[PDB]
């Protein structure tokens, strides 16, 4: 079964304006992992804004099987406690809440932290770093225990080797997120052999899809974009 389904779908920001995105189809099995790459702005970010219903869907079908979190680049912070940034209603429980805590490689944070988790952070708290920010973020999201995971290059601000430890303890194969549906968009080369299916973006549209080993020996976009545009 497929946990997200999209067919033949356009998107623009305002109706105004022309569409960002045009005649998008694809389907995601369900616990896919999945990257989308692409040059800047290519509409790769712009797709998970269309599958949150952030846009305005012009033509097509969209459905989404289970709940969704959402990762964005530009970590956000509520003005309170890192414990309540990271709890975000739910309630606090044990040991999941360690175990996020640990994969997020939050620990190193939370021993500079004048109060550890009860720390209070934002504005009127402590100044986090983007990484830091990127951290609780990703944290919030892998409590909330979604279906489905969308993520936006959640990690562009964190240090290479930890980036590289939250990968493969939160996102990859081998993570706590290994059974959930995980979109990651990202203008980075380096998780994408690992990742199930690749789909290739420009102009708003799909270039192509196929999983890195496929889409390297097509020697066709994907392989362009590895060779000139990647990070």
């Amino acid at each position: 079964t497929n946990s997200i389904t999209v067919r033949n779908a356009t998107f623009t920001w305002a109706r105004s304006d022309p569409p960002t995105l045009n005649g998008i189809t694809f389907s995601i099995p369900e616990g896919a992992l999945v990257a989308v790459v692409g040059q800047v702005g290519c509409g790769k970010s712009s797709l998970l804004s269309a599958l949150l219903a952030e846009m305005d869907k012009v033509e097509g079908h969209v459905a989404i099987k289970g709940s969704v979190a959402y990762v964005p680049q530009q970590a956000w912070i509520q003005n309170d406690s890192l414990r309540e940034n990271i709890l975000f209603g739910c309630q606090l429980e044990e040991p999941y809440y360690r175990s996020v805590i640990q994969a997020c490689a939050l620990l190193p944070d939370l021993e500079i932290l004048p109060s550890g988790d009860r720390t209070e952070i934002g504005e009127k708290g402590v100044n986090l770093s983007g990484g830091q920010k990127q951290r609780v973020s990703l944290a919030r999201a892998v409590y909330s225990n979604a279906d489905i995971y969308l993520f936006d290059d959640p990690l562009s601000a964190v240090d290479a080797h930890v980036g590289k430890h939250i990968f493969e303890n939160v996102i990859g194969p081998k993570g706590m997120l290994k059974n959930k549906t995980r979109i990651l968009v990202t203008h980075s080369m380096s998780y994408l052999p690992q990742v199930d299916v690749i789909i290739v973006m420009s102009g708003g549209k799909i270039s192509e899809m196929g999983s890195y080993q496929e889409l390297l020996a097509r020697d066709g976009a994907f392989a362009e974009f590895l060779r000139t545009y990647a990070s």
